[PDB]
């Protein structure tokens, strides 16, 4: 691999440097003959000895960097009490220095992620001390309140104990702190929020009554220790909602619709230093479109773009007309007006991007890269007006990281 | 190993085994990949497996592999290889080839008219009156009095590098754009320097903000000279909206044939620096990228000037409101014209539908979602939610170095 990459930016003519890719770990997916760029996603197995001594060095010896000791006593003592730690038990815990350097690392590295300019600013909550499903529920509850804080969102993660054989894991098993219901009718249609039916099966089979209506908060399925989940529903109060008005269309508050504030992904896997934390969710503030394109508007989500349209009286025979494009966009302002006037922290397309050029030409200043996945990166409306689109990026899987993994539910032994 | 892609919005797998043809370098590799890219950086022995190639899938897809005609081209062929260090294309190959270059072109959402492709074989051109001569045929021909035909010219390929054919103007038809006095820009931005080359060569500018630029004709090495378009030949569209009447105020208008003059086409082995290729506009390469870019024609400002949108704040959303109804007017008024144009929505539908004919008869579809996915209202389009492999197929269009870089001045 050449030791200089140059990416440029269409609409600026700038060019940067990317030196940081030199560090990348793990696979794409692509090849020199296929790109897989495009493709979403390129058990009591775990790390053996060999495999982690070299990985959590890695990781040590960077941790050190980053602090200006590399090279010192602390350092060496740090390796060896390491080392010796791999021997003896074969695996190691982290100090809550490495923790909390490892998951704003996470965020730092997570090229999908539009929002890493805040990446520093994470509130990192040590949960390894929890064994039940009851604490898990303690812990998500406390880490919702703080991350919620009235309407004036900060970023957090929770993080539970990692893996130790596999069959121990701990999981939320929901996808997502706060999603709602969904419910599939007898005649086809769906009531709530289609993308959860699935899941909703699961709650209800575990024993949730299910109210039944169209925004219907989805319980907690916690999994402890590699024990049978079990269901909690969060307190009410600490979930943030947003009723949706339009600051132009008085209708638009008679659609009923609304959404929660706290966006919070949980399913995803948490690697520092070669250890693997299975539950680490975490959560920061919405970027508009990813409620008033995705969630509204998808075919297969809420799909309020016809009944929006016609409350609009557009031409809905053409498609030429560019009657979904219109609603789009009124459905995007109501949605950020929404939570603008609730004082709820989000931020639209052009602000967010915006900010992550700026983001990026640091980190390549600063740090000699910034890994990023351009199809992720460009917001699902308005692309080429906003200046990600004209920017070349370059994508690799840089350590500590966030993964997939897979759904609780395909591979729990039931108890 | 055979690949699949899933659409996640119907769910849809599909099975890609076409990708194990591929050659060409992607610019990707395991640990980096160059997906959003835009520019990823012949002797008788480099020659020959090229040409074999190409001519073994031209005879296997008339159904004559290892026929004895297809034995005799590929010995009539090395032999021509041996005594010129080059060789010709039959007509039937050539039209083969070009068609095929469009079918491979990941970056093209308009696939499904690929096998509908007239070829002009101009390999016989020697001058630049000539190249002119062919490039008037083509636009008349493509153009149709706004029912637009697909077409591509395809001039001599290169020999030695020194006596290339090229067409200067990265597109047959263009408006120029003037760097002003006091520092903005009259016409097309991304035109300024193209045509302060044109004005060098004595081109007569008239200054105006829609002024059709020369063309700047290149043959066999030479120096490039310059040609008007009869005017009558360029269709053109004033841009006006089914609702703000002010819109026709704006005075704005574009050129209904969108033609790629500056890229080179590879068939077996073979360079064709100079191959002028037509088809018919998506609404969104005029109403999103051509006026609404910031280092375009950038009229998002006046649109919402006249809109009387709240413009103080990014969250008003003003831009987007503005983009979609300078979408509305193209897309109405190409129609009202009476010429071709497709909306990003329609042709996003036939791009999946070309994807499910191409896994079905042929294995796969290489496809870059970079290029693929409309630059407006991107998730309500198809591909936005399908998955694609990316991978180079050849024949191909390929990017080649700009002439004023290269070109040594006689
Ligand atoms: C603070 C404000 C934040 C904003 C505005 C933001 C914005 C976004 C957006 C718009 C996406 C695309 C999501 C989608 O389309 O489903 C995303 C993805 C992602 N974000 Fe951020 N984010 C924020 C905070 C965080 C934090 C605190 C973390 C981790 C500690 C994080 C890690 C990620 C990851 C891993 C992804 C990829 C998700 C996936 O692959 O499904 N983000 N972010
Ligand atoms: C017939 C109607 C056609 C439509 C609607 C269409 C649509 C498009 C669009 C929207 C693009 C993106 C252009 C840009 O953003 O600059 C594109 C790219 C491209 N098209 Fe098609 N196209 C058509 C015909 C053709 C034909 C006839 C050819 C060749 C014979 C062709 C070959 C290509 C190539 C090579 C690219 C990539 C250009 C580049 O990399 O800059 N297309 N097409
Ligand atoms: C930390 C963070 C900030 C932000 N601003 N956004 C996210 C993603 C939020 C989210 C919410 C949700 F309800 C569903 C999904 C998803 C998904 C998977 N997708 C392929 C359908 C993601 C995370
Ligand atoms: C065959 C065809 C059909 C179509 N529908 N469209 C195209 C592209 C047309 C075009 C016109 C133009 F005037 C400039 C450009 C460009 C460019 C380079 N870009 C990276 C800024 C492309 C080609
Ligand atoms: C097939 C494609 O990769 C898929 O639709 C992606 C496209 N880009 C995306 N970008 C974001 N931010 N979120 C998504 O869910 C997707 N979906
Ligand atoms: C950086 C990025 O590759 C570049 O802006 C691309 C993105 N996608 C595009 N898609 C099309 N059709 N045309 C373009 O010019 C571009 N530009
Ligand atoms: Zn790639």
């Amino acid at each position: 691999c050449p030791r200089f990459l140059k990416v440029k930016n269409w609409e600026t003519e700038v060019v940067l440097t990317d030196t940081l890719h030199l560090k990348s770990t793990l696979e794409t997916g692509c090849t020199e003959y296929i790109c897989m760029g495009s493709i979403m996603h390129p058990p009591e197995d775990v790390a053996t000895k060999d495999q982690l001594f070299p990985l959590a060095k890695e990781f040590i010896d960077q941790y050190y960097s980053s602090i200006k000791r590399f090279g010192s006593k602390a350092h060496m003592e740090r390796l060896e009490e390491v080392n010796k730690e791999i021997d003896t038990t074969s695996t190691y815990q982290l100090k809550d220095t490495e923790l909390i350097y490892g998951a704003k690392h996470a965020w730092r590295n997570a090229s999908r992620c539009v929002g890493r300019i805040q990446w520093s600013k994470l509130q990192v909550f040590d949960a390894r001390d929890c064994t039940t499903a009851h604490g898990m529920f303690n812990y998500i509850c406390n880490h919702v309140k703080y991350a919620t804080n009235k309407g004036n969102l900060r970023s957090a993660i929770t993080i539970f104990p990692q893996r130790t054989d596999g069959k121990h894991d701990f999981r939320v098993w929901n996808s997502q702190l706060i999603r709602y219901a969904g419910y599939k009718q007898p005649d086809g249609s769906t009531l709530g929020d289609p993308a959860n039916v699935q899941f909703t099966e699961i709650c209800i089979q575990q024993g949730w009554k299910p109210p039944r209506g169209r925004f219907d908060v989805l319980p907690l399925l916690l999994q402890a220790n590699g024990n049978d989940p079990e269901l909690f529903q969060i307190p009410p109060e600490l979930v943030l909602e947003v009723p949706i008005r339009h600051p132009k269309f008085e209708w638009f508050k008679d659609l009923g619709l609304k959404w929660y504030g706290l966006p919070a992904v949980s399913n995803m896997l948490l690697e520092i230093g070669g250890l693997e934390f299975s539950a680490c969710p975490f959560s920061g503030w919405y970027m508009g479109t990813e409620i008033g394109v995705r969630d509204y508007c998808d075919n297969s989500r809420y799909n309020i773009l016809e009944e929006v349209a016609k409350k609009m009286n557009l031409d809905m025979r053409k498609t030429s007309s560019l009657w979904k494009d219109q609603a789009l966009v009124e459905i995007n302002i109501a949605v950020l007006y929404s939570f603008q006037s609730d004082k709820v922290t989000i931020v639209d397309h052009h602000s967010a991007t915006e900010s992550f050029i700026k983001h990026m030409e640091n980190e390549y200043r600063c740090r000699g890269g910034c890994p990023a996945d351009w199809v992720w990166i460009v917001p699902p409306m308005s692309g080429s007006i906003t200046p990600v689109f004209h920017q070349e990026m370059l994508n690799y899987r840089l350590t500590p990281s966030f993964e997939y993994q897979p759904d609780p539910w395909n591979t729990h032994v039931w108890k």
